[PDB]
C-alpha cells in the first residue's frame, strides 16, 4: 500500500 494515501489527508492540508 501507499503510506502517502492516508497521509495526504492532512499532508495536503
Amino acid at each position: 500500500f501507499l503510506p502517502l494515501i492516508g497521509r495526504v489527508l492532512s499532508g495536503i492540508l
